[PDB]
């Protein structure tokens, strides 16, 4: 992946899941959303940087883009007499939008999308009831034979 | 305006580098960091210092393992370890330091020092 | 048609 | 090569346990150290390659610092007639010391030090039967509410 | 010479210096062994770094291919919650095993040798009977061609 240090970080008992290659996801603030891949189901939890409110999280899907887009506004403070801080390190935008696309392979559904929010992070349990078939190659033709157990 | 305006005449010193951000309102210390999805409010100690008189706060937001619910292809996870917040108060004896709430909701962790 | 999601609260704790 | 979790595994192949902290440290001149924290007793232990005697190790407490005093030597083997000095490699430690920094709060005890000798093991323990230097002595208040039963 | 190590070695001339010889045994967990070399008896002290057992340490000897075999785990710590690990850095490698090509000449009885751990050293005495006959070679041969001082 990276040269060194990121490649190899990856696997279990500190932090990640495996990583080879990545493809870019447009967004402002960058952080993981865990893809658990099913074909019952579809798993979409967004962390949401500590933002107090959820009601003004807007959760939509473009069935113009296949890409599940969501947008919120990260909590900000103003110059006040009852505010005075001592530190400050809040953030770096006041905004935060995700936009991403779901390497969940052709056979997507998500006009059926149902979402939750659940511990200050944004979960979307995506319904599936497809791909079964028509995948990469049309009609799976996974390794079935071998003429022999398993061939030796 | 993500942040504030806020010059630099006070400073409590700190390791780690995390968002926060120090609130005074009414003669309450406050502090809002940023740590969402740590499962449990037990996983954050907020531990009053009897000693100096000041507070201290570190957690750890749930670690990402390899998963057999999830089929590894190109997806990323993360999360912050081990950190520690070293926050000095100089608010000096006359502040109740058994009355120390925290207050974890939505993602956000609320401190109130009273001073009632 | 444009589907949106709404789904909050729950904010009682877990 | 840089995988925290194998990083503190490769440590931890020297100790073979769970995982470490932090606490004290400032020493000049290396020596073994094991630096082991019961409930407020804290341990040390200098592994010693025999000694002659138990008389040439002196433990005492610094009341000028607020330290300890552990301090030995251990005596070379000299003037061997059993075997001229021409062929083996012996090598024993001259006049070591140990200065113990423990920044613990007020609270420890310099007459309740003891150290036991046994297995060729300096095995040392330091009350602390009191870390606090207020009234109520182990007592550290957390949260105890947060108007939700975890968050969310 | 400037190291305190290197001093001590050179202080060991107490009928001849003392210096590498060119050869060592090898060796887990760098620590010394002393050996005394006699046809009358073989003293050979294994200077242990301070293991709390001394039922799990085993000596064996091989008499089919003529070496001494000692060899046992260093007893490291654990964490548990009245052990919590600051840093420690004893126990470099968990296995220690020791091999010694005995040259003591051939003759050697090991079957009589004896074992006890005190101290914090292991100390082995292997009585001899041979060599004095039947050993290096088959009853000594010393040169006694010798004298014839008047000139030629």
């Amino acid at each position: 992946y990276d040269p060194r240090d990121e490649t190899l970080d990856d696997w279990f008992d500190n932090d990640l899941s495996l990583f080879p290659s990545g493809f870019g996801f447009p967004r402002s603030v960058a952080v993981p959303v865990d893809i658990l891949d099913h074909d019952n189901n579809y798993e979409l939890k967004v962390v949401v940087p500590g933002v107090k409110s959820k009601k003004d999280i807007d959760i939509e899907y473009h069935q113009n883009k296949n890409q599940i887009l969501v947008s919120g506004e990260i909590p900000s403070t103003l110059n006040e007499e009852s505010k005075d801080k001592v530190k400050v390190k809040e953030s770096s935008s006041g905004k935060f939008k995700r936009v991403i696309t779901l390497p969940d392979y052709p056979g997507v559904d998500a006009d059926n999308i149902k979402a939750d929010y659940a511990n200050g992070v944004l979960t979307l349990t995506v319904p599936k009831l497809k791909p079964q078939k028509d995948g990469k190659n049309h009609v799976k033709k996974i390794e079935v034979s071998s003429q022999e157990s398993w061939g030796n």
